[PDB]
């Protein structure tokens, strides 16, 4: 057994008049799981450059007014820009 | 057994002419895990590099009026530029 | 012993006239590990550079008016650049 | 005259052998 | 004539043998 | 007149050879 007669995520409000009233709840369990076994290999950005690169005169700007991230958690794994806003050269 | 007659992640507001009344549950159990075993190999970011490379005049802004992070963790394993605002060059 | 009756994470506001009132439960288990084990490998950000490599005039800007960071904690293994506001170049 | 002799070559050898499940009995 | 002889060759060698699970018993 | 030699190779030679789990017995 696990759960009987409980009161789990409730918003309850007997009262009048009231504004913005809130209840959240996130669970994770398990999320965001690499395994890499026996004799597997995993390349990840890392390519071969044997070429010649001349890159010149870019311009890369990311803005914003605000940003509000609320109950939203970043889990990453193997990853690498994870974000809520990206500007981005090569 | 693990819960009863028990009440866990609740608003019961039965006052008045009240604002903003908030509640919040976040659990994290065994997450961002990264397991490598046995002959298993990960190359990452890792370039081999030959050629010649010549960048210039790169610009590169991340601005902002503002950043509210509010129950938001970050969970990062072998991950990398994890963040809200991102502005990214090569 | 651990629970039956038990009362977790709970707002109870039978008055009036309130404003702003709050409640935060964040749990955290067994995130963010990393194993390796045997005859395993994990390369990163360790390139392997014979090139020539001439950057110039390159900027960087990473700006912003205020940060605010409440019940947002920063759990990494293995990773790097965990940030809220983040401006890179190579 | 002027000469330049660039000489970088680049060799990437990997071998993997026997990192399976062999010859491993149950019961 | 003026010379320049630029000689940076790279090698990477990697041997992983019997890094698995070979002949063992479970009971 | 001038010459020069820029001599600087790169060899990164890994070898592992028995890492793995061998000939135990559970019991």
């Amino acid at each position: 057994q696990s759960k009987i007669g409980s009161l789990d995520n409730i918003t309850h409000v007997p009262g009048g008049g009231n504004k913005k009233i809130e209840t959240h709840k996130l669970t994770f369990r398990e999320n965001a799981k690499a395994k890499t076994d026996h004799g597997a290999e995993i390349v990840y950005k890392s390519p071969v450059v044997s070429g010649d690169t001349s890159p010149r005169h870019l311009s890369n700007v990311s803005s914003t007014g605000s940003i509000d991230m609320v109950d939203s958690p970043q889990l990453a794994t193997l990853a690498d820009e994870v974000s809520a806003s990206l500007a981005k050269q090569g």
